[PDB]
């Protein structure tokens, strides 16, 4: 596998690049596509180091796991946050050490936990007696996080339930290294940080009252990508973690960012191939069954230079594959072209039997300026980008 990355000056922009591939896929084909701005990426972390220089980030893989994102990642310095043998298993291959790996998802399997201990994953979140059980029996080195729930699917363990939990792990043997809480996004009620941390400072009290040494601190995935929603939360935590978990305590802050990395830096052009009067109903050649899998639980822009009512369908025309029930376009026609913005999270999927094994063709840009920056930090130079090719765009 090598990245082709097109390198842009300061004359040409991400319209350019589409046009651009817009042109050609016409012309050939006509595949739905992805551009990925990569030097997006890089910025979001070092948006991450500037605000919050202590808190080392594990990637989300399941937000998006193609492996030019991974290894960027690994390159920038992330650790990886991984809910499956195959996420774990994905990490290794490209070469990142299990340390930095965390295992968080909230049903494990035997035989993850013991694919886990077989290839020295060790640090893993538990929320529950059942699971904490099956990490004892199947993981003698393993360090585990307490994953306590959070007022804002919901997971997490209640601040009583820890004590009990404590008591437990001390009876199977089973380090507890620190805690786990999550904030979603969405949530712009800041404050409840503050009943997190405090809950989490009672678990790190309690636990070493059990004679467990708690290390870690993991502050979640709750960061949606902008400086301002990243400098909100820092806000609301940065004194109380400046208190309760002090540089020099030996206390690693850690967090879970993931549609933070990608979410903004990948568009996504997809054709019209099919057009029906009721009000028009357009199917375009992507959908639920590929990168809009997202809808089952982002503004279409035309792509070519009188509004109706439109709705727009997957390729399937099956019942769950209603992408945008309504929306006000111009009369399209079939072969034209749609373009969807910040599709970078939740939508990179493998080929399977329901998209007839089709996916996008995925093409990488960055600005001259932001490579200059990765050559000047020592990245571009690093065995971790060797699947890198770097040339001026066309």
């Amino acid at each position: 596998a090598n990245y082709s990355v097109g390198l842009l000056d300061e004359g040409t922009n991400l319209g350019n690049v589409i046009d651009n591939y817009v042109y050609e896929h016409t012309l050939t084909g006509k595949n739905a596509f992805f551009v990925g701005d990569l030097g997006k990426i890089v910025k979001k972390h070092s948006q991450w180091q500037t605000v919050v220089a202590q808190i080392k980030p594990f990637y989300t893989v399941k937000c998006n796991s193609t492996p030019a994102v991974l290894e960027i990642l690994a390159a920038l310095g992330t650790g990886f946050a991984c809910s499956s043998k195959n996420e774990m298993a994905l990490v290794q291959e490209l070469g990142v050490s299990p340390e930095n790996i965390i295992f968080t998802s909230p049903c494990k399997q035997v035989s993850q936990i013991k694919y886990a201990a077989k290839v020295g994953v060790n640090i893993m979140t538990c929320d529950n007696e059942i699971e904490l059980k099956k990490i004892a029996r199947n993981h003698p080195n393993a360090k585990v996080l307490l994953h306590i729930a959070t007022e804002d699917m919901k997971f997490g363990t209640t601040l009583k339930n820890c004590r009990h939990l404590l008591e437990c792990a001390k009876e199977l043997d089973v380090q507890i290294i620190g805690v786990k809480f999550h904030v979603s996004s969405a949530c712009k009620e800041y404050q409840v940080y503050v009943h997190a941390l405090s809950d989490a400072r009672c678990v790190f009290d309690m636990a070493g009252e059990f004679g467990f040494t708690m290390n870690m601190l993991d502050i979640g995935g709750g960061f949606t990508g902008t400086e301002i929603q990243l400098e909100e939360v820092n806000h609301v935590i940065s004194p109380l973690l400046d208190i309760y978990f002090p540089e020099g305590s030996g206390i690693q802050i850690i967090s879970e960012p993931g549609s933070y990395y990608v979410s903004s830096a990948f568009t996504l052009a997809v054709n019209i191939i099919a057009k029906k009067v009721v009000a028009f109903v357009y199917y375009m050649n992507d959908g639920v069954y590929g990168s809009f899998a997202s809808k089952l639980s982002t503004i279409p822009e035309v792509h070519k230079k009188p509004l109706f009512t439109s709705s727009l369908w997957g390729p399937s025309c099956d019942e769950l594959d209603q992408i945008v029930e309504s929306c006000l376009l111009p009369e399209l026609n079939v072969g034209d072209w749609l373009i969807f913005d910040n599709m970078g999270a939740d939508s990179f999927h493998e080929p399977s039997a329901f998209n007839d094994f089709q996916r996008p063709a995925i093409y990488f840009m960055m600005s001259f300026s932001d490579w200059y920056e990765m050559q000047d930090a020592g990245i571009t130079s690093d065995a971790m980008m060797k699947n890198f090719f770097f040339a001026p765009s066309c």
